Order: structure tokens, then sequence, then C-alpha cells
């Protein structure tokens, strides 16, 4: 049987005093509603219809690239009219789960016991125990089957203790669908057309409604303002961490621990307290994380050590490489195995070699080094007023004196020998020594002022 | 109807360890004391009366400032002794809060309700529900007013499940204060006088004690120890953050967020994970702030980003400018809009003009920097040995090469250019081109020891 | 009355997916054996008897320097047969304690009292109380004595409410090991010799065994995994920062603290959040160490401040030193009193006398520098190509101006003056001042490409 996706983002999010609107907050550094949309499409729907309002054109700049049917809602007439908008586009053959965009933890594990359980012709509601379910709608169950979702203000003492609440979340066929919606009423204090009321116009056609219980609490959980927000992150960092901790990543810390994307790891991996992993980051066996790196978009080879506060982004670190502390790798560094970088160095785009060194003050922008060669402190790549960032290129066996200045464009070929403080603008030859000549005044009995 | 405050602050503080007297000691970066001067301020407390004792030097020093009545106690004889000592200044006409200086998250709103439930010639006791009250003073409602604070050790099996408390603060008028502390005996274990006996001496002169219930019990919690003050911090950091993230910023983790001061922010504000915010600070709209930076008296405009681990103090950030990562801004740093500061470098008692880019390995102190300049990696602003720190001033549009140092005093006007490794010490006219002529020894077939 | 150890330390640790075997995995940076090993030494434990087998020789290269004696497992066969691998080697007389590798936080405190109240020819059991003991083998005392560990699938329904569970620790002398261990069978679901059988047998012996009921549960718990292994660690780090704030330390977050090793503290100590101290770290009074700093294995002497995200590491730092942020101090690095360090500052193998500054973007690499020198920015100490790290000595009183090459090795004596943009070969005299001779190319009306 096939699926398809509705989705809920048309909100405006007032509580979170933002220009953006509710459902574009980031959960792990992703919009609340792509979580949601990759959950749809995680469980294999065919058509994700999104339901949008609200901040329209941010909507469509933030997710220009979701693969999802844009349903623009003029008026917010309640749940079961924004679903009624996507409702011409349902099969009828088809199953539909219906999703909102600012509760982005949901499940496809928790989804996927939800489809199962949907009886032919009759729906699928998810359900969630609260120790304190005060102002939540409470589950009726008679003969097993949900018969009525009681409100707060319309329940008796007795249903008022009932623990087991409606979430929002369900499941039926396009058909029914299309038919209840249809049928709902806006006749309640609010004015609107909920769609919860489904349940009760599915009993009316002697349908049966199935509940099936949330595992977690925070996965049918929605943010309404940041501070709600920030307690879905730490869940959601919680069971990230978790989850790796479990598969054999150390994490010193798992509450201080942050991934805003994807980790692929090996085994012994180590990763200590205050790290960020950020994009797609994939770490080899025995790499070890020192405090406070920042990792965005990079591959870390098998046994590289990465010393505290290093920031590394859209780079490439080859194995038994040495890294940090205090290293600064910028798009498109390159580092080969067996590399050392080392404090206040920063490196763009640029290629190292095997075994080469930059382990201070240094600037590498721009080039190519080759193996085996030996930055000196205080070295910098730089470029003539008005060019247009050109390389510097730097052969194997090259050593590189401290405080020496490369001016691209500039050739510097095997085996060359640079002096410390010198001014590199000509091609440096295979084997060619390049020495600074200085003058100097020497004044004798020079008395300081102290 | 007037008000004025006594604050209890004689206390050693033995148990803390230290050489500072109790009070002293900080939540958020200002002392315990401070944040009670402070809320007795708030309410509208026309006198403070501060009860001081040990280390009277070092309270007088770290609170020179502070708008209080210096009332030195001699003998700690208890609470009721201490508050006499400030009776003779209470005005029979005025009400009179008794605080704690070691009990420092007191809230202005609590008192506010607890000024307010006072009955005229009576006492309004702020009291607290406690799961287990076990050693203190149990509440004792008689005709909805408070007869009675039973002491642990006095009271029966019936009287220990009260879980209402007394907290120590209360409010009542300065002629009956007067009157009832004159009234205060020491006939107990302790051989002290306790303020507590206040409630009693009312009830004896057919007087009324209404009770008013703190929100929370961390308003009325003391810190006794370094634990317990960690304890108070936590709480006031957690609650700080979570107002933040309510009024609308964007705190990934509110348990990674310190805020040791004030801040005033505009809508869309993002504050990575481990941020520190100290003294005052202002930000604009939008403003990021990447993970592991400090931020102290600063003002930071629109749309600017803090990339991480900048440490920023006394500075001014235009909008648009991008800081970090690994920036530093030291006191007078003035940044115009759409400026670009990078890693390791540093800005001391500077202003750097609008689109100037300062990104690599630099050090810029005691300067004058125009719109639209380019500085080098490596550019060093210094002195002659001897001076007093003097300044350099860069035009607009000067491009400065890498690895230049420049020798204050000295000017450099607009639209000059430097070339890398130059030591600039004579003035530098506008347009004006100024290149390093190198002299090189290049020697050929020079085989490197490998 | 003498006392032995016997650790269980053989487990493969299979789920934590590791090269290494289960107990070798840190907890404060040293193996979770190594702790009980640790343990078992401050008992006062004349031997030490290890069970090993899983990961044999990294269990030799990670422990080579523990005073154990090495009992290689070659048959896991419960643990009954493990302790009685070492067995043999129990002396009649002295009391045996059975403690696990993976179950790390068993404190002395505990085991003395276990020890204690051992019955002559009789068993102590550590037993604690659990809010859930399902799966665990409850206690059953009759007349004040353990007379059975009922297992959870044998318990009657009375019995499974028993809080009271086994932790496996127990003390007997060496003649009732012996004697009771070679009465254990292996008639059971699992086909294991369980240690637990004891209890049994010492009954049927008519031996008293008294059950003593360990203070935390955390003490007891066994880490299967890495995210276990994470709970210990940061019960373990919540222990050691409640410690030192009630000895006196202000440790400003103790979530936020991490000691792996020993700490030594004066007292009003300032440690910000985000610090790591790792090795054996003194610090003397008033030492304040700002917000991500790490420590390891360093002496600070009294009212030293540690600006943020400095990184040290086998260093001295004598009396009122300033440090940071961003100073780097690698190993050997001795700093004497009054001296300052500052940004981006790298100091290697080298000794700066009193008053010293050294401020700003600088390396300084197996040198010795005397007192009241001031170390301009830019500065680096540096090798000729093929040398053998060379050593650089600067005297007392000397500036050595901003962007300087110091090429070792050389001499700089005392109250010499040395230039900005200087490269220093040849060894400088008293009071010798040393100038670079600059020549530059000046081109007036240079418009620049704008
Ligand atoms: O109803 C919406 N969202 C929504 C619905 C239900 C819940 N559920 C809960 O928070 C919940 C339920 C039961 C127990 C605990 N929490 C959380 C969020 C909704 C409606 C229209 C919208 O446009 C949007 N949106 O995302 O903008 C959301
Ligand atoms: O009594 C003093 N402080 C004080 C008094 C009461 C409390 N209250 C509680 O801790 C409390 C009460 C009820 C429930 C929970 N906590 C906390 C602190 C006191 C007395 C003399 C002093 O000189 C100082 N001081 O600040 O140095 C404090
Ligand atoms: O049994 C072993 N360890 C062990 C034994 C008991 C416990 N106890 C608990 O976890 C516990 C007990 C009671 C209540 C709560 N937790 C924890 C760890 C064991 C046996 C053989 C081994 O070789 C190793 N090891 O360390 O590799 C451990
Ligand atoms: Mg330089
Ligand atoms: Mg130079």
């Amino acid at each position: 049987k096939a699926l398809s996706a509705v989705i809920l983002a048309a909100g405006k999010g007032t509580r979170m005093y933002s220009d953006l609107p509710k459902v574009l907050h980031t959960i792990a550094g992703k919009p609340m509603v792509k979580h949601v949309i990759d959950t749809a499409h995680q469980l294999g729907s065919e058509n994700i219809h999104l339901i949008y309002g609200h901040g329209g054109d941010l909507m469509r700049t933030h997710l220009a690239n979701e693969q999802v049917n844009w349903v623009l809602q003029t008026e917010q007439l309640g749940t079961a009219h924004a679903v009624q908008q996507a409702a011409p586009f349902f099969k009828d053959n088809e199953n539909i789960v219906v999703l909102y965009g600012d509760a982005p933890l949901i499940t496809k594990e928790t989804l996927e016991k939800l489809i199962e359980a949907k009886p032919e012709n009759g729906i699928a509601l998810l359900t969630v125990n609260l120790d304190n379910p005060t102002g939540y709608g409470r589950i009726i169950r008679e003969n097993g089957n949900v018969v009525a979702i009681v409100e707060q203000k319309d329940a008796n003492a007795e249903q008022l203790n009932i623990k087991e609440v409606n979430t929002g979340v369900m499941v039926s066929d396009g058909a029914s669908f299309k038919k209840w919606l249809a049928r709902v009423g806006n006749n309640n204090a609010q004015g609107e057309y909920y769609l919860t009321d489904l349940i009760a116009l599915a009993n009316q056609d002697n349908c049966q409604v199935v509940a099936v219980q949330a595992t977690d609490v925070m996965e049918v959980e929605g943010a309404n303002n940041r501070l709600q927000l920030a307690a879905l992150e730490r869940y959601f960092q919680n069971k990230q961490a978790s989850k790796l901790l479990l598969e054999g990543v150390m994490i010193y810390d798992p509450a201080r621990f942050d991934l805003r994307g994807t980790l692929e790891h090996g085994k012994d991996v180590e990763i200590d307290v205050n790290v960020i992993i950020e994009g797609n980051v994939k770490l080899g066996d025995r790499v070890k994380i020192g405090t406070g790196c920042v990792l965005k978009n990079v591959v870390i080879g098998n046994d590289v050590e990465i010393k505290p506060y290093s920031v590394l982004e859209d780079s490439i670190v080859g194995e038994k490489a040495a890294i940090g502390p205090f290293s600064r790798l910028r798009p498109g560094a390159e580092l080969a195995a067996e590399t050392h970088v080392g404090n206040f160095v920063e490196i763009k785009k640029s290629t190292v070699g095997k075994g080469s060194k930059v382990n201070h003050l240094t600037y590498v922008g721009d080039s190519e080094i080759g193996s085996n060669c030996n930055i000196g402190a205080g070295v910098i790549t730089c470029n003539y007023d008005g060019a247009n960032k050109f390389k510097t290129i730097i052969g194997d066996d090259v050593f590189v004196g401290s405080d020496t200045q490369l001016v691209a464009p500039v050739k510097v070929a095997n085996g060359a020998t640079i002096g410390a403080g010198t001014t590199i603008t000509r091609d440096v030859g295979e084997n060619e020594l390049v020495i600074t000549r200085v003058a100097q005044r020497h004044i004798q009995g020079w008395q300081r002022p102290i």
C-alpha cells in the first residue's frame, strides 16, 4: 500500500518573536520542518504535501530544493481546513499520514508502527501517556477501539484521570480523508475546523480507530517558543550522543557534544568535551578530537589527533596527521598523511604534502606544498595589490625559514632552502639556497632608557 | 507608605574557607549582597541598612559606591540583635523589610507580594513549602493567621508533617520593629536573640501575622559554602537564559550560557554554546555569536557575526562587521560597519574604518585606520624603546603588505601602497608606493642535509 | 589482620566495540582497572591478584608498572573460576577482597566498612538498595544474617519486592575462599561457576554472612558499554568537583569542570567554566583560571591569572604572572614571578625571567630569557636548516623589537636593544644597539587599482 504525507507548516510562530515563520527555526542545524520532510521521505512517501502560509517567501527560499508539493493556505481556519487544502491530491488507495512542522522529533520507527496498525477504511491515531495530562484531549477506548477524544473542559472527574492523550498524528486512506474532511464543522468556541473531529466522524461511519502509543513524549512535543525549541534540541542532542556511544564512539561528555548533520565513524574514536560536528563528517579509526574543536564538512583519516581549539571546514586530513591546538583549516585545505599543523596556523585552499610541517604563526593560502617540507614560524603566502589570489607552488623537501613572505605567483622547486626573514618574489630553482643579505647598524654603549 | 530595608551581611562564612567575608562571594559576577542591595533599591527602599562585621575593610572597599547605611556590628548575638542595630534609624510610619546578604535570589516580585499582604501594625512573614521540611521552623496557622513558628526539636508528630516553613524574611512597620526587638530574649540553647521571636511577640500584642508563600524555594536559599553558591549560580543562570529564550534570543544550550551583567538585544539573535556575556552588552538584530566567545562591555551592531573563540572587551562593532574565529578585541577597539577581523588578530585602542580588513596574525594598537584598507597578514604596529605608546595613523584606501612593521609615531596618507616585509618609520604621502629593496645571496646546487 | 585483593579484569567488553579489552577504557584519564588497583592499594593490600585474559598484551603494556600479580585466565568459566585462579596465592590468615575491573568507583571508605563487618570464618557481602531491583539477586536476611541471594527468575512475589540486592563485592579469609571455591558447581542455565554460590556454601558450613550496604549505587555499577562508562565519568566528575567546592575552590560550574589526575590548591582559587585539569596540578592562593583553559602537569604560583583559552603543559608559572588569553605553554616552559605571556604566544622549553613580557604573536623555543625583557610582537627564535634545536640566550633588560628573528645558536647580552624587523645571527654585546638598515624604493603618484 502506497503512502503520502501532509505536513502542517503555515504557522507564524508569534512567540518566537522572529521575522522567520515558525517551522524554519532549526534543530541540530536544520529547520524543524526539514526534519519532518526527511522523516516522511525515510517512510517512503510518494508525495509530501506542504501546507504553508506565513513567511511564504522565506519558506520558498529556505526549502527551494525539497521534493514537496507547495500548498499555499490563505486563511487559518483550523487543522482540518489545512489538511483539506492537500486533499484533492490524495490517492483514494494510498495511506495519508498527517504530521506537524513544529513537532520535529517524530520518528520513522513510531510512524511505521502507526501505519501498520491502521485498520482498513479506518484510522490509526498516535497517542501518548502523560503523568499530568491536564489540557490535552483524553483517549476514550471502548471495545479496544477509540470512540472519543474528550477535551479538558468536557471531561468528567473519572475522564480527567485518563493519562492517554491525543497527539494530532494520524493515518487514514485518501478516500476516507476526502470524505470525512468535507464533513468537519466549526461549531466550537474557536470557530475552527479541527482534524480531531475525524475520530467522531469515523465512529459515525462504523470505522474503527485504533490507538498507537508513541515511545517518547518528546516525539510529539511541538515548539511554540525558543525555550521549548531549546528543550527539543537538548533531547535530540542527548539521543544522538547516546546512539554514538552505543556504537562505540567515546564521547567524554554526551551533555557537551553537538552533532548538526551526519557523522560516519570508525572504531576507537575519542571525542573530548565541547566539540561541534557540522554538515557531513567522516572520522576513521582511532581519531582523537581534543576539547573545543569545530569540524564542519571534513574527512579525517585513521589515527589523526586534533588538539584543542581547532576549527576545520571543507577540509581533508590524511592518516596519522597531527592538527592543533589552535589550528584553522579553511575550505579546500587538503592535508596528506603524516603532516603537522600547529598553533596559530591558518591553511586555506592549499594542498600540503606527506610529512610536511607548518607548526607556528603562519598563513598558507592558495598554495601547493610538496612532501617533507618545513614551513617555518611566521611564514606568510601573500599577493601583490590588485592581484586575483595567485598561487604559491612549493616542491618537495623545501625548507622555508621563519618569517619569510612568499609573494604569489611564485614557484619554489624541489630541495630549495630559504633563509629566515626573506621576501620571495622570483621563482626558486631546484636545490637553490636563497638567503637575505642584511645591512645592520651596530651602536656600542647604547644605554637603554630604564 | 514608605519602605526601608535591613540586610544582614556580618557573617564570616567560615565554610567558604576564604579570606573574603561571606556575602562578597559572587553570583553572576556580582557579590551576593549586591544582588540583595539592588533588589531593595528596585523595591523603592528609601534607606538600606547594611549590617556588617567580619571582613569590614573588604566590605567597605568592594561596596564603596553602594547607597547604604553602614551599621557595624561588633558582636554576633543573633539576628534580632543584628536588626536592632539599625532600629534607631527606622521611621515609625515606614515599612521595614528584613533580607539576608547570603540569600541573594530573593525577587522584587516576591517582596512586593509580601509588603502588600502586611496587615496594619502586624507582620507579613515569607514562608515556603518543602517536600522534606526537616530542621526548619514549621508554620502554625490558626484562623488564617500565623500563631507560631515551631522548631524541629519541639514539634509534635503531626507538626513535623507541616511542609510550610519559615524563611526569616519579614515585613513590619518601624515602630512595631523598635517595640518588639526591645522585648526579644536569648533564653534558648544558643543563647541568641532570634528575629523569629517577633511572631510570638506580635501574637502577645494581638497583632496579626500573615504568611506569604515564596514562588521558588531558591529565592530563600542561603549559601553557606561554595557548593551551595554554585547551585544558586546555576539556578540564576538557568532563569536568565529562560527569560532570554522567551524574549526570542536563540540560545542553543541554556545550560551552556552565562550572563554576568546586563544584555540588551534585538530580534533573531543567535548565541551558540559556551558563550559568556559580562558587564553591559548590547546586541542589535540578527547578531550571531559562535561557540566559545567572551563579550564584556561591548556594543554590537545589527547583522554582525562573531565566529568561534573571540574575546571582546570595551569595544564597539558596527553593522555587518565580521569578527573571528580567534579574534581579540581589547579595550577601545572601535570597528566601523562592514569591517573584517580574522584569526590570531589583536586590536587594541584603535579605530578601524568602514570596509577595512585585518584578517590574519596581526597586532594593531593605538591606531586610527581609515575606510577600505587592506591590512596584510603579519602586520604589526610598534614603538621605539622608551616610547610612550605613540599612534599609527593610516588613511583611507591604504594597502599594507604582509609582515610590515609600522613604527609609531607615523602617518600613512590616503591611497598609499606598502609592499610586503617593509619597516615603516617615516610618514607615507598620498598615493605613495613604498616597497623594500632586498639584497639576496643565491647559491646554486645547495644540497640540503637530508 | 592482613589484606589482599583479587580484581576481575579478563573481560573482552564486546559492547565497547573496541580493540582494547574492557577494563582499559578510562575514567578521568586513567583505566577503569587502575582506579580499582589504586583503591586496593589505598586499603593496604599486601597483594593484588589481577585476573586478566582478553587483550592480554595490551593489559601488560598499559599496566606494566602496576604492583600486581598477573593471573592469566585461559577460559572464562564464571567468576568463582576466575577468583580460584588466584586462590593458590591466598594466605590462610589474611582477608581477601573481591573487586571488579569494570566497576571502578568502589571507594576505600565503603571497603573499610565491609572488611570491619566481616565475622571470623565468615563473609561480608556488599549490598545496595535499588528502587527498581528487577534482574538483581535479592538479599534474604534471617536472624540478621544473609541466608540466600535469590535470583530474579526464582524469587516469589514477596521476594521480588526486596530492594536490597547483591553487588558481587565480598570479603572472607584466604582459607575459607580456598575451601569454598573448590565446592562451587556449574549446574545452572549458564553452566558457570558463580562466586555468588559462596553465600550458600558459607551457610552450609554454619558460617555467618553479614550484609554491608554501599553508600552510593554508582560505587557498584559496572560499565558494559561507552554510554554506561560516560554515566560513571559524569558521576565521578561531579563528586570530584563537589569535594573541591567544599574545600573552598570556586568552581563556577561543577558540571563544566574536569579533573583527570590530582589537584593541589591554595585558598581563594577561582576556576571558570570548561576548564580541564590533567596529571598533577598545583595551584597556589588566589589563582584565577579563565574559561576554556587546559592545565596538564603544571605548578602555578600564588596570584597568577590565566586568561581564557590557554593550554599549559609540563610548565612552571611564578607568582603574580599573567598568562593568556590564547597562550600556549609547551613542556619545559618556566615563567618566573611577575612575567606576562599574551595572545597567540607559544613558549617551549624556555625559561623567562622576572618581569619579562612576551605579549603577542611570538614563538620562543629552547631559550633562556633574563629579567625585565621586552619581547616584541612577531618575534621568533629559529634555527638553521639541519640544526639540532640550538639555544637562544637573552640576558637581562633586553629590548627585542617587533618581528625580529633570533637565529640560534645566539647570545644577546644584558641591556642590549634590537630594532624592529632585524635578523639576529651574531652574538649581541652588553648595551649594544642593533638596528636594521633598510633600503626602500619610493614611487610618487602611484594610483592603486581601485
Ligand atoms: O497543530 C500544530 N502542531 C502541533 C500539533 C500537536 C502537537 N502535539 C503536542 O505538542 C503534544 C500532544 C500530546 C502530548 C504532548 N504534546 C504539537 C504541535 C500545527 C498546526 C498548524 C500549523 O501551521 C503548524 N505549524 O507547524 O506551523 C502546527
Ligand atoms: O540568617 C542569615 N541568612 C539566612 C537566613 C535564612 C535563610 N533561609 C534558608 O536558607 C531557607 C529557609 C527556608 C527554606 C529554605 N531555605 C538563608 C540565609 C544570616 C544571618 C546573619 C548574617 O550576618 C548573614 N550574612 O549574610 O552574613 C546571614
Ligand atoms: O562481574 C563482573 N563485573 C561486575 C560485577 C558486578 C557489578 N555490579 C553491578 O553492576 C551492580 C550490582 C548491584 C547493583 C547495581 N549494579 C558490576 C560489574 C566481571 C566479571 C569478570 C570480568 O572479567 C570482569 N571485567 O572487569 O572484565 C567483570
Ligand atoms: Mg612576522
Ligand atoms: Mg618579518
